[PDB]
DNA sequence: CCCGAAAGTCCG
DNA sequence: CGGACTTTCGGG
């Protein structure tokens, strides 16, 4: 069965505008885990828009199919475009898509794709369906997969006053001993971000609970100004 | 335009 | 370790 014509068109149009000179540093930035065509976001967005203008966005029945086919292509711009396309189908995504999103997280995994999936798509789903959090978050934490662990930390990133504090700190407690950079840094990020909403609770937490040095330092990057640095 | 964020390198 | 610096991206 041939590639979806929308995907084939996107592949042709991206490839015709590839930049091997840019592709080298772009690939190095992601520690050479991926091939790149060398197309940065402003142009990549326009090239996608070109193809939508010519062909129209595919019927929603093909949404998941399009994403998977782009995910399977070698160059990283196709996963970036896949996430752009998923946003265009946003109003069709619901709690039944959690396993689909899980599978995107653990395939072709790196911080660029995982950070674009978790606080937005999964964040929105669990905001509307908080009773489903316990069907997934314990498995993610227990898994061997650091990107599922990062997902458990960051899905509440944008919740602000809707943050479940007890849950957030429980998740962090489960992962605070991890030696993995992407876990330590995610803990620092979500604490730094939540401190914009409730600085007192984040300050108390980091002064009274064990965290990796990186995690603590990132968490209080800003709020240390409000409390001071004791001699 | 600005700022803050993922990262990233380089240095002591 | 952690500070200083860098580019790219998203959002005032």
């Amino acid at each position: 069965v041939p590639m979806h014509p929308f995907v084939k068109a996107l592949q042709e149009h991206f490839t015709a505008h590839q930049n091997p000179e840019k592709a080298e540093p772009m690939a190095r930035y992601m520690k050479n885990h991926f091939l790149f065509l060398g197309i940065q976001t402003p142009e990549r967005r326009q090239l996608l828009k070109d193809i939508i203008q010519i062909h129209t966005l595919p019927d929603q029945k093909d949404f998941q199919i399009i994403i998977r086919e782009l995910w399977d292509l070698p160059e990283r711009e196709f996963q970036a475009a896949a996430l752009d396309i998923m946003q265009k189908y946003k109003k069709h995504i619901n709690e039944t898509h959690i396993p689909f999103l899980e599978e995107l997280i653990v395939t072709k995994s790196w911080w660029d794709s995982v950070d674009s999936i978790v606080p937005t798509f999964l964040g929105d789903i669990f905001l509307k369906h908080p009773e489903l959090i316990s069907a997934y978050i314990p498995k993610w934490i227990a898994s061997d997969n650091i990107w599922l662990q990062r997902a458990a930390i960051l899905f509440q990133l944008k919740y602000k006053q809707k943050m479940d504090e007890e849950l957030l700190f429980w998740i962090i407690g489960q992962l605070h001993s991890s030696k993995e950079f992407f876990i330590q840094k995610a803990i620092g990020w979500v604490l730094r971000e939540y401190a914009k909403t409730n600085p007192d609770v984040v300050w108390e937490y980091v002064q009274n609970n064990e965290l990796a040095p990186l995690s603590k330092r990132e968490a209080i990057k800003h709020i240390k100004q409000n409390y001071g640095i004791n001699n």
